[PDB]
């Protein structure tokens, strides 16, 4: 069921942050969902402060946006801002103050996998509009993992490259001419690069388009609203088809619609 974005619905509140560390932060689901886990595990993580290394983790969507945690892992080394993703049963993040992405195997609590992401900027270099050290932004649509970030190189314009799951290894390499600082965050949808034109706004956009099938690059209009006026982060789950999204203190999820 691919296609191109034509389509963001309102976006849906399913839980709050209690505390300031809860600002910004990341909240993600598994798309591909591995033993013990299932498509209803999700995975918390406020990523206020310089010491960040609890996972909130959740078996039941319900105890998600209703009660406690069903477990708090603690990474082995601190996270960077709130670009991870977690992918058939690996916690995928930036630790901080590089730009290594680290392979975080959630049931076995294991370190996987560690890979520099060659020449990306990192720690305030070509972080989206906002700031907040996100110049490392990981993904996941349906074909499976990738990474968005900038180089010198390309001038802070968005560079993605498709990553090996396994052990990150980078695949293929694609550079856009969209700068990377003068859009809220981005997301990946059937091999398509999308960007979001404010984090603030209750009346932005999906403005670009990139397909790294073809290579054209596209101007969009589609509403998109920031009910918070402040997100950190705005991810796409290729399973269940929706945005991601964290908004000043709170967790929202927007429906999509494809062509
Ligand atoms: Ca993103
Ligand atoms: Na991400």
């Amino acid at each position: 069921g691919c296609g191109e974005l034509v389509w963001v619905g309102e976006p849906l509140t399913l839980r709050t942050a209690e505390t300031i560390t809860g600002k910004y932060g990341v909240w993600m689901r598994d798309p591909k969902p591995t033993y013990p886990y299932t498509q209803e595990t999700t995975w918390r993580i406020d990523t206020v402060g310089t010491d960040v290394r609890q996972v909130f983790e959740y078996d039941l969507i319900s105890q998600f946006m209703q009660g406690y945690p069903s477990k708090v892992h603690i990474l082995p080394r601190p996270l960077e801002s709130t670009g991870a993703v977690v992918y058939s049963g690996s916690l995928y993040f930036q630790g901080a103050e590089s730009r290594t992405v680290i392979r975080y195997e959630l049931n076995t609590e294991t370190v996987k996998a560690e890979k520099e992401i060659p020449g990306a900027g990192y720690h305030g270099q070509f972080p989206y509009s906002w700031g907040g050290y996100t110049d490392i932004d990981l993904a996941v649509d349906e074909a499976g993992l990738w990474v968005i970030y900038s180089t010198d190189d390309a001038k802070g314009a968005i560079v993605l490259s498709k990553l090996n799951p396994e052990n990150l290894e980078l695949e293929q390499t694609w550079e856009t001419n969209i700068r990377k600082q003068s859009v809220a965050n981005a997301f990946i949808i059937c091999g398509t690069l999308y960007t979001v034109s404010s984090y603030t706004s209750a009346d932005a956009t999906v403005n670009f388009a990139y397909d790294t099938g073809t290579g054209i690059s596209k101007t969009l209009t589609i509403p998109f609203k920031n009910r918070y006026k402040y997100s950190s982060m705005i991810d796409y789950n290729p399973l269940e088809k929706k945005l991601f999204a964290w908004d000043n203190l709170n967790m929202v999820t927007y429906d999509i619609k494809l062509s």
